[PDB]
């Protein structure tokens, strides 16, 4: 059904699929230690993951994939999705990261965990870049769906496999069409439309980078990462 | 900036003419390190000819190269291996396949090579993509505000260059932006491959081959 959506139907589907805003655990002891703060973020992240599978099942075209390739895309994308959501929540709070409405952290609180100030600096800079470009909500939900479909597609010798990759790349093309259509409705010229598209997609490489760093530093300290069976369990419900 | 007055055809001509030669190979990590060592010297001199790159302070040029150096090598590899399905053409005399492989990276590099082949990636588009990698990889990690604004204009020029090439080649508008999106989403997998390779380099204890900031400033 996904490839039959017009642009505006794609936007509506994605908007209505949006996950809820969750709160951090209430009145934790502050200030934080390294362990306690990581406990809070791990607890929030784990609760956001249930809602991210609900959201992914509603991304047009996702369900058409085999459960195996659904899990694979979520394994590859889950941190990038958590991170772009964090950056979007944080746009209107310059200098700060809004992990939850009750958990707004300034730069110097990232120092609690050993090398998580560097990722904080990267998330803040991305939020400024979104604020500069005046990223629109309809653009964000498109970008977040691109992350889900694109991040894992390149590491899927059966003929079945080529069919899903083509189906991926067809949905991605449709979300590209959708992004362009929103820009044209906004009133951007063709040249501005092309430049803004590239410039939203180029930011995705940095979000990949941040995600890879996040994992990397995490390890240099592991089991907290969600397992295949866990993602696959949650999917089957 | 004369970079910002360039037409699409001047931009391609500048990048095509700055293309480094394909070098030859002459322990498998030793061979690759020797090759990469020689590849680097050409990449600095190539980066200096990317339009709008020398208008950056030497501090910012180094930061971009430090961020982008392994993505640039990797995309070169993928481009050389594109007509050798199943194999990676590290050099005309060092063509390897999966068995010789670091199997994780190899399969990611091969999948990237197959994607470029599936899309019929053109050499004019190739050079455009490497320039983007160089200018985009470290711009978010950065006087500072004039610098970033300059880099985003040059990036807009390369976008215009890519779109112009497609328009010539006969693609419709819808095919043009779809084309542009597919090329740019591949860059995000190249960044991922660079990160994997980078942590792997350190995992195998060879964290000395990563050119440092000072080394790049010196070569520059
Ligand atoms: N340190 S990090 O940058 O590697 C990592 C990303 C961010 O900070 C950390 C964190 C997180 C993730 C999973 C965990 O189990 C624990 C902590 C974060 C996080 C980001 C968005 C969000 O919605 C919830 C949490
Ligand atoms: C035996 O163990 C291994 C562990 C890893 C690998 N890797 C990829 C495996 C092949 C699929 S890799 O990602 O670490 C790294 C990127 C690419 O392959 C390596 C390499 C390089 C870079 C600088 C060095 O000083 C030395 C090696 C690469 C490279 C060099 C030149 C070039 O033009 C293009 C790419 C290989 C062997």
């Amino acid at each position: 059904l996904a490839l039959s959506l017009t642009a505006d139907q794609m936007v509506s589907a994605l908007l209505d699929a949006e996950p809820p805003i969750l709160y951090s655990e209430y009145d934790p002891t502050r200030p934080f230690s390294e362990a306690s703060m990581m406990g809070l973020l791990t607890n929030l992240a784990d609760r956001e993951l249930v809602h991210m599978i609900n959201w992914a099942k509603r991304v047009p075209g996702f369900v058409d994939l085999t459960s195996h390739d659904q899990v694979h895309l979520l394994e590859c994308a889950w941190l990038e999705i958590l991170m772009i959501g964090l950056v979007w929540r944080s746009m209107e709070h310059p200098g700060k990261l809004l992990f939850a409405p009750n958990l707004l952290l300034d730069r110097n609180q990232g120092k609690c965990v050993e090398g998580m100030v560097e990722i904080f600096d990267m998330l803040l800079a991305t939020s400024s870049r979104f604020r500069m470009m005046n990223l629109q909500g309809e653009e964000f939900v498109c970008l977040k769906s691109i992350i889900l479909l694109n991040s894992g597609v390149y590491t899927f010798s059966t003929l079945k496999s080529l069919e899903e990759k083509d189906h991926i790349h067809r949905v991605l093309d449709k979300i590209t069409d959708t992004l362009i259509h929103l820009m044209a409705k906004a009133g951007l010229t063709l040249q501005q439309q092309h430049q803004r598209l590239a410039q939203l997609l180029l930011i995705l490489s940095h979000i990949r980078h941040m995600s890879n760093k996040g994992m990397e530093h995490l390890y240099s300290m592991k089991n907290v990462v969600p397992s295949y069976d866990l993602l696959l369990e949650m999917l089957d419900a």
